[PDB]
C-alpha cells in the first residue's frame, strides 16, 4: 500500500539525482583530467567514454524501473505460493 508518486516525484525520481551523479562524478573526473592535458586522447578517450556510461547510467535507470517490474513478478508469484 502506497500513496501515489506524483505527490512525491521530487523524491521518488530524485533518487536519480544522486546515482547519476555518481556517473557525473566520475566523468567530471576524466574531465579532471581533460581540462589539465585536454585533447590528450587517452584521458580525453576515457572522458567521452564515461560520457557515454553516464548515458548507460541513464539507460540502467530505464532497466531498474523495469526490474522492480520483476520483483513485483516474484510478489505475483508469492500470491501463486499462497497455495
Amino acid at each position: 500500500m502506497a500513496t501515489p508518486w506524483s505527490g512525491y516525484l521530487d523524491d521518488v525520481s530524485a533518487k536519480f539525482d544522486t546515482g547519476v551523479d555518481n556517473l557525473q562524478t566520475q566523468v567530471t573526473e576524466a574531465l579532471d583530467k581533460l581540462a589539465a592535458k585536454p585533447s590528450d586522447p587517452a584521458l580525453l578517450a576515457a572522458y567521452q567514454s564515461k560520457l557515454s556510461e553516464y548515458n548507460l547510467y541513464r539507460n540502467a535507470q530505464s532497466n531498474t524501473v523495469k526490474v522492480f517490474k520483476d520483483i513485483d513478478a516474484a510478489i505475483l508469484e508469492h500470491h501463486h505460493h499462497h497455495h
